[PDB]
C-alpha cells in the first residue's frame, strides 16, 4: 500500500549522459551507440539567442569545436549534423553503457521520468506529465538543457523528451529525440504563448481508483453520471472531455475495484463541484492528474 | 525554476540490488563488497511471522539455504550472521558495482530516496521523509522488503533505510543498515502503535522559501512573530516546535530571499490559522514537509 509519484530507476539513462561544450556554452548530451544528441542551441552565445540563424551558426563550427566529455574521458567527434532542433554528433566510440532503447514521441497527458543533469552529471530524477498544452512543469535550472525524459519497459528505455527551454512563465519546453518541439515552441529568446492547459481527466480518474485501492474512499458516493453529463462538468472546470477510449483504458482499474467508470465519474463530478472540504486523497488536497491508468496499474502491481 | 519532489539518481543503488530466497520466501538484498544485507524475516514462513524466534529459525538454516541471485548470476554464500533485524550473507565475490558508501542512521524529519524493488529488480524511485514518529509513507507491496533508502553526496551513497514491514495502518517501518528499527517497531505480525506524528516545521519553512524563490509569493504578509508565539501556533496545529537550531539551518534560504526566518514563521502562522483559501503553493494545496532546507538549496542550486 501507499501511492507515490514514482519515477523509473534512472541507472540506464545515467550511463548515457555526457557534457557537450561549444564555444562558451555547456549543456548535456545523450550518448547512445556512436551518436551524441544535444539541443542545437549549444552553438549559440547569449547574443545569438534573440533570433538565431542556426544554419549559419552551425556552418562556423567544425567537429573539433564540439567538446564531448563522458565523465572524465573525452570523446572524439567525427561528424555533426542538425536534425530539427537537435544536434547529432557522431563520435568514434560506441557508448559501452548504451541500453536497449527507442525514440518515441509521447502524447499529451502521458507521463515520463526526467533525469535532471548539469555539466553531464545527474542531479535528480522526477516523474511528470506532458501537459495537454505540450509544456512540462519540471524542475530545471540554467545548464539543465539536454536532460532527457524517458519511460522503461523491462530492459528498453523509450526516450521521449529532451529539455530545451524555460518559458518566461517558468514552465518548460523541449523536443522529442528527433528535435521536434512538443507544442508551438521555437528555440529562441522570445515570449511564446503556451496556450490554455486543461486537467487530464483520465489521469484524475486513474488516481481516484489508486486512492480506492489504497483505502482512501471517503469521496465515493451513491451517484452515477453519463459521459455527456460528466463532460458538461469537465467543460466548466477546464478538464479534458472524457471519451470511450479513456473509459476503455480505465477498464482494468474498474474491474479491480468493482467501481464502474461512470460511477467514478460521478465521484469526480461531486469533487469538482464541492471541493475537498478540507480533506485529502493520497496525501493530496487537490485532484492529481500526473498518473496515467498504466502508471496506477504498474505501481499497484509492482512491475520491475 | 520549478520545484519537484526529486529523488537522487538511483543507478549506484540499482547496481547493488540482488534477490534473496530462503525456503519459500523471496525478498531483496543489498550487495556491497562481499556482503549481502537483507531483512532477517527472509527465514520465516507465514506461520512464523506471528511471533518468530529468529535465533531458533536461523539455526535451522545453512549457507546453502540462502539463494542469492544478482540479475541472472548466482552468488556463492560462504557465511551468515544476524545483526539485529538484518541478515548479513558473506559471499565469495565482491560486487564489482559497489559504489563508495556509508551506513548512516538518519534523524526523524530528514529525507531520502527509496529504490522500490521486487525480486531483486528495481521498479521505481521516490523521495520521502522519515516521519517524526519514525514511520515512512512509502509505496511498497509484498516482496518490496529489502528495498533501501539512501542519500548521495557526490560519489558516496549513504544508505539509511532498509524496508521491512507494512503496519496494519498502511504506513511503513524499517531499519538502518545495522538492522536497528527506526521507531518502536518489531519484525512480527502484530498490530503496533506508531504514535503521534507531527508536521516537520523546519521543512515546511524551507518549502515556503523554495516557493518564494520560484515566484509563489501570495502568502507573504506584513507580519512577524517570535519563536515563542509561533510555537504556541505550532502546538495547536500539531507542528514540531521550532528551535534556534532550525532557524540557523534556514539561514542560507533567509539570506538568499532576504526574508527573515521569523517573518516566514508569520506567513506560516497565517497559513495555519486561515488555510490556503483555495489557492496553491508550488502545485500543492497543503503545506509540504518532505523537503529539508538542504534539499531546497540543492534543488535550487543544481548540485550533481
Ligand atoms: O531557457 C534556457 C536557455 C534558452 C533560452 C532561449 C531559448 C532556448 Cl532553446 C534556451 N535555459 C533554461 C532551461 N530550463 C531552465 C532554466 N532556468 C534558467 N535557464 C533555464
Ligand atoms: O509487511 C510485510 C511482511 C511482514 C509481516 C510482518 C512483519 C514483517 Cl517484518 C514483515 N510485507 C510488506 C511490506 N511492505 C508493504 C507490503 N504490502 C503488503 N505486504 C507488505
Amino acid at each position: 500500500s501507499g501511492f507515490r509519484k514514482m519515477a523509473f530507476p534512472s541507472g540506464k539513462v545515467e550511463g548515457c549522459m555526457v557534457q557537450v561544450t561549444c564555444g562558451t556554452t555547456t549543456l548535456n548530451g545523450l550518448w547512445l551507440d556512436d551518436v551524441v544528441y544535444c539541443p542545437r542551441h549549444v552553438i549559440c552565445t547569449s547574443e545569438d539567442m534573440l533570433n538565431p540563424n542556426y544554419e549559419d551558426l552551425l556552418i562556423r563550427k567544425s567537429n573539433h569545436n564540439f567538446l564531448v566529455q563522458a565523465g572524465n574521458v573525452q570523446l572524439r567527434v567525427i561528424g555533426h549534423s542538425m536534425q530539427n532542433c537537435v544536434l547529432k554528433l557522431k563520435v568514434d566510440t560506441a557508448n559501452p553503457k548504451t541500453p536497449k532503447y527507442k525514440f518515441v514521441r509521447i502524447q499529451p497527458g502521458q507521463t515520463f521520468s526526467v533525469l535532471a543533469c548539469y555539466n553531464g552529471s545527474p542531479s535528480g530524477v522526477y516523474q511528470c506529465a506532458m501537459r495537454p498544452n505540450f509544456t512540462i512543469k519540471g524542475s530545471f535550472l540554467n545548464g539543465s538543457c539536454g536532460s532527457v525524459g524517458f519511460n522503461i519497459d523491462y530492459d528498453c528505455v523509450s526516450f521521449c523528451y529532451m529539455h530545451h527551454m524555460e518559458l518566461p512563465t517558468g514552465v518548460h519546453a523541449g523536443t522529442d529525440l528527433e528535435g521536434n518541439f512538443y507544442g508551438p515552441f521555437v528555440d529562441r529568446q522570445t515570449a511564446q504563448a503556451a496556450g490554455t492547459d486543461t486537467t487530464i481527466t483520465v489521469n484524475v480518474l486513474a488516481w481516484l481508483y489508486a486512492a480506492v485501492i489504497n483505502g482512501d474512499r471517503w469521496f465515493l458516493n451513491r451517484f452515477t453520471t453519463t459521459l455527456n453529463d460528466f463532460n458538461l462538468v469537465a467543460m466548466k472546470y477546464n478538464y479534458e472531455p472524457l471519451t470511450q477510449d479513456h473509459v476503455d483504458i480505465l477498464g482494468p482499474l474498474s474491474a479491480q475495484t468493482g467501481i464502474a467508470v461512470l460511477d467514478m465519474c460521478a465521484s469526480l463530478k461531486e469533487l469538482l463541484q464541492n471541493g475537498m472540504n478540507g480533506r485529502t486523497i493520497l496525501g493530496s488536497a487537490l485532484l492529481e492528474d500526473e498518473f496515467t491508468p498504466f502508471d496506477v496499474v504498474r505501481q499497484c502491481s509492482g512491475v520491475t
